[PDB]
């Protein structure tokens, strides 16, 4: 039906594909600014950056444009003064017409299986709060909402105010 | 005054009295497991899955133990699918004796600088919703409420049901 399997630098093009097309069906919106050159040289080059897992049909349900890529999850390893190492879940996103033959959740239990292995205490990830039904989804998986829970905000400061602090 | 610089693998059980210490000033009940031993394979061995700055003062070593580390920053790197790699700021501390000398602002610009360096298009960090200081603090400062102006919160599933997942 479809194999969930850790990305190559082959799957770039198909990653930005499906970032381009998560950045659609998200509302926030705001373009893609990264490049297939991005993913490659932060993905597979000296340090990884992010981890990508990717959702792949046989060459009987390809997509009508031809691809084999249907979906994907972005991770990374970040860490907690308390507990050390944990798993965060950047996004994942499944292709419409996919989305129904639970490539998705195969996703969770590989992620799931990544956090076992590689010692991570838990898996942080974000949830929009309008989001009702993913949010009761990962209630069922027992996920705590932590911004509730402990009032946590999330806040950046972007290329121009980080300029002025560092000169 | 002092010295803000990154830290070594000597710092690392420094670095660790310093976080049993931010422990205590938490008002959350959070023991800490983390070990100098994990410090250290975590921080400097092969691949380091955090980075640390610490604020070092001159024979002003506190009293008593005699430390000349009075403060640290631990940050990491993380990834946006759409502008790429960011600096992500997990915490920050100056032991209570130190702070209002301004090292909490000063950490703040090396930060900057690292994300500078290191081709980051933003910092990120969570802040209390009841701190109203250092909202305050960071807003002026530039920044911007991601929870309040898109609604994100954050979520967490723990070992336990990572398992079942992983398993089941």
């Amino acid at each position: 039906k479809f194999v969930i399997r850790p990305a190559t630098a082959a799957d770039c093009s198909d990653i930005l594909r499906l970032i381009k097309e998560l950045a659609k069906y998200e509302y926030m919106e705001e373009q893609v600014i990264l490049t297939e050159k991005d993913l490659l040289e932060d993905g597979f080059g000296e340090h990884p950056f992010y981890h990508c897992l990717v959702a792949e049909v046989p060459k009987e349900h390809w997509t009508p444009e031809g691809h084999s890529i249907v979906g994907f999850a972005m991770y990374y390893f970040t860490y907690d003064p308390w507990i050390g190492k944990l798993l965060y879940l950047e996004d994942f996103f499944v292709m419409s017409d996919y989305r129904g033959f639970g490539i998705g959740s195969e996703i969770l239990k590989n992620l799931s299986q990544v956090a076992m292995r590689c010692r991570c205490s838990s898996m942080h990830f974000l949830v929009a709060e309008w989001n009702e039904p993913s949010i009761n989804f990962y209630k069922r998986r027992g996920a705590s909402d932590l911004s509730s829970e402990e009032g946590w905000r999330l806040f950046k400061i972007d290329k121009e105010y980080l300029l002025k602090m560092a000169t």
